[PDB]
Formats: C-alpha cells, structure tokens, sequence
C-alpha cells in the first residue's frame, strides 16, 4: 500500500537544515500535490541557496512502523527546477525504528537508498528534451531492498543538487510498504 | 503522569502562524528546558513582530490519546520577556481526538482552557517585583476540567500578548494526564 501521508509528521533534530525558504514547509512534500512555482496550497520545501558546511539533512516520522517497498520523489514541476536550481541530484534516504535521538547523530540510522536523479538526455543544465520532462513528471523511483529493517522515522540527506551545492528543494515524496 | 514529550510532533495546518522567528522552532517548547535568551539548545518559539489579521494559532500532536489533567506554560525566562515582549497574556488551549483537517478550520476542535497570565503586582510594563518574578519561574498552571474529552492534537491561540498584539513567544509547555 501507499503509506497514509495524513499520519506523516515533521521532526527537527539538532543540526538539521531548515526547509522553510521561499515560503516552503516540510508538510508540503506529503500533501499529495505534485506542484510547480505559482501553484496554491504550498509548493514544496526549500533549504535556500546559502552555503552550507555539508549536505542538507532533514527528518520526519512516517507515523507507522512499516516494511518499506518503494520510494518516489518529484522535483518542483517547471523548467526552473527540472535538473536545475536546488533540485536534488545525489541524495540518500535513511531510516530507523525507534525514537530518533534529538542530538541528530547518525548512529542509530540505517541507509535505505542511494538515489541519483539521472537526466535521460544528459544535456547541459538548462536544456531539456521531451524524455527529460517525461522522466521528471514520473519522479525518481526506487524499490527498497527486502533485507532492510522495518522503519518508522526517515532522514533525507542531499549530497549534491543540480547547482553543485548542498541545498535541496522539491515538491512531493511518496512511500509504499 | 507527565506526557512523554519525546512523542510530541509539530503540525502545520493552513493559515497557522509560523513560529520560527529569532531562530525559534516549535520543538523547542517541548525540549524539557525552561530557557532564557542566550541559552544553548533552542530557546523557544516565536511568531515575530509583524502585524497579524487575528490571534496567532499553531498546532501540534501529543503522540498519544490522553485524558488531560494539567497544563503549564513558561515565558522566556528573562526580564525582557516577563509580562513583556510577545509573551502571551490571554490565550487558549484547544484539542481534538482525530486527525486534524489540513484546512485549519476550527470546526472539529474543542476549547480545553481559557488562560490568562496574571502579573501579581499589577505594575506597569517594564516594572517587576519579586512576586512577579517568582510567578514567572513557576509558569502559568491550570487543571483541565474532568468533563473535557480525551485529546491527541492541540492548538494554542494567542488572543493578546503583553505588547497588546496577536504574536506569541515562549520557552516551554507541559501536559499531564
Ligand atoms: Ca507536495
Ligand atoms: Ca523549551
């Protein structure tokens, strides 16, 4: 099944990135809307454009203990953001089963997924083919390996975005399990 | 019993006030620390000083369904904030038992408590007695009536703060039940 996004909850551990730049909010990435700039109802989350010391990190609660099967993520749905801007290019999804320590340490977390947003055409930043746009509307898609433990809490870490920095912005994610 | 603050979670319903001014964050009002400006570890939440159209409102999840018995709230613990600044003066606590509608409507919520932060000395703003200080370390304190329903979700509405507007800032709250 698709996990029930009405149960998802923002968390904030020490050293996590704020995600509320450009009127963003973490709850906007589980509002069931895959949005673009100018849409109503909260477009997505956004850490900003300022330098960071390392990869952006944020944390949330699925509200259920689940055996995960699949994961998807969508960039904000316009040319400004497709394979561009602060959209994520290399990123990770991590999980754990018991309450996250508020100090934000990685110790208890397990890495579920190594994600790469691949641009089908491989065109330079700012050029898009019809296949690049199609892929962006499908979203990044992954199956979670069967050996992963059941998890309830999630972290996303942005290793690099499409502008070669550590910020991240996007519109929606979905979990199944 | 004191409700387990490790389980509390921020929510964000449409039209809720952002509470992240001055490096604030909602989770700082259930971190177990009753803090003043300059302290480490997140001082409190703060909606800013912009003029609002109405009472500031924000929402959170207790993480359990509880029969509530008591509520307490502390202002940021220094003379700048005691009966001053954006510290709450008249405010309300509201609750419900089932998932909050994300449209932020009041329809499903029930008002649990009418709170007033009373300044013992009644002195003008900026003047503090020893009694006024002692009361502010003890915090606002209320018993929740036995005829209230069990609730899992909470809203706080700031009708008026000590600067005669709708903003709110404070360092910690506690629920028992
Ligand atoms: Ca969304
Ligand atoms: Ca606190």
């Amino acid at each position: 099944m698709e996990l029930d996004k009405t149960k998802f909850r923002e968390m904030y551990l020490q050293n996590d990135s704020r995600v509320d730049s450009y009127d963003g909010k973490m709850e906007y990435v589980w509002n069931g809307r895959i949005s673009k700039d100018g849409d109503s109802g909260g477009v997505g989350l956004h850490t900003g454009t300022g330098t960071k010391d390392g990869p952006a990190v944020f944390t949330f609660d699925l509200g259920v203990l689940a055996k995960l099967s699949r994961f998807a993520l969508w960039a904000i749905q316009d040319e400004k953001h497709f394979y561009n801007d602060m959209s994520p290019r290399r990123y990770e999804v991590w999980g754990c089963a018991t309450e996250p320590n508020p100090d934000g340490s990685w110790d208890q977390w397990v890495k579920l997924l190594d994600m790469e947003n691949v641009k089908p055409s491989g065109s330079p930043i700012g050029i898009l083919t019809e296949d690049d746009i199609e892929a962006a509307k499908i979203g990044d898609q992954a199956n979670v390996p069967l050996d992963m433990p059941r998890v309830r809490y999630i972290r996303i870490k942005c290793l690099k975005n499409w502008s070669n920095n550590y910020n991240i912005c996007f519109t929606e994610l979905t979990f199944w399990g």
